[PDB]
């Protein structure tokens, strides 16, 4: 019964991060989604206030309980390399490095492949990406599809166009 | 300018939510939360908690204030029936019929046509409804489309097809 650890930022775009927890609750995939925050309690790129399971601080040293990580992007994202020294941000980059390294399934929208990418993890596999965030693969081959399913790494332009690869990442968990 | 009531159930469905709160933010289109619950605190189907504006107990009276209802759907819809002394469960059938009676614009997925054609208001009126909910259609004229534009109502079969009317929607709310 396969698990995935969802990582959703602060703020998180609601859209793009309940894609995916409906779509695994729907289908019978068991997920935990950890904040990338101090607090489980996060807000959502709208304002909403979102309380998830748990942390990431929490995540760490138990990746191997997972089989795949989703990085659920939003609005903290533009903002990561201002504060890439913030604890969960740190934690951020030592578990997809982790899971990445692990073999675990790497799944993500937006700036998701940017994410990877910044871990060394993506290296040589096709990614789709934000048209912004582009120029910023450095490892990781970007294209310009909706989305890009390649090895272990299963990644969405936007969360407009996460339909494009969700049968295909609910397939590979069932 | 417009301003958009959304209606959200306990545990309501996160992934049609937040395609409507999105849609709204990227467009500043305003809306204000009222949970169809005793407490501004409700669940998703998936689980999460969101923490939402107000309950629907102070939407009463104060309809007039909004331009537009949505009704946001989720796996409370199908025990609503069983559930008469739930207040909160008789003041959306008010609110329902009120915001309806004063000719504002109804939007819903997935059972919303439903929940609508219980007070009435859907009379001779086509609507996308969710294939198990159909057959409770009498008063609106429920067809098998993807998503239905007819008058004042916007309603889409289930969450998978909101992207099919919801440009119509921001559209109108503009
Ligand atoms: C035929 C086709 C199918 C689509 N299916 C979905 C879908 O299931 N869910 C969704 O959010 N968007 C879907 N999109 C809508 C896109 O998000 C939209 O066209 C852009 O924003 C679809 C678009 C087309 C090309
Ligand atoms: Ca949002
Ligand atoms: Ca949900
Ligand atoms: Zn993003
Ligand atoms: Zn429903």
């Amino acid at each position: 019964a396969k698990k995935v650890a969802v990582l959703a930022v602060n703020p998180v775009n609601g859209c793009g991060l309940f894609q995916y927890l409906e779509a695994f609750f729907e289908n019978g995939i068991s997920y935990k989604v950890f904040a990338v925050s101090d607090t489980k309690e996060i807000k959502t790129n709208s304002g909403m206030v979102l309380i998830v399971d748990d942390v990431i601080a929490n995540l760490k040293g138990h990746e191997d309980e997972f089989d795949a990580l989703v990085f659920s992007c939003g609005d903290a994202v533009p903002v990561f390399q201002q504060y890439a020294n913030q604890p969960y941000n740190v934690d951020l980059m030592e578990v997809i490095k982790t899971f990445g390294e692990k073999g675990k399934m790497m799944i993500g929208h937006c700036a998701g492949a940017m994410m990877f990418d910044f871990t060394g993890i993506t290296k040589g596999k096709k990614v789709a990406v934000h048209p912004l965030a582009k120029p910023a693969i450095q490892n990781g081959i970007a294209t310009d599809e909706k989305s890009e399913i390649d090895g272990n790494f299963f990644t969405a332009q936007d969360e407009n166009t996460i339909w494009t690869m969700l049968p295909k990442v609910i397939e590979a968990l069932k």
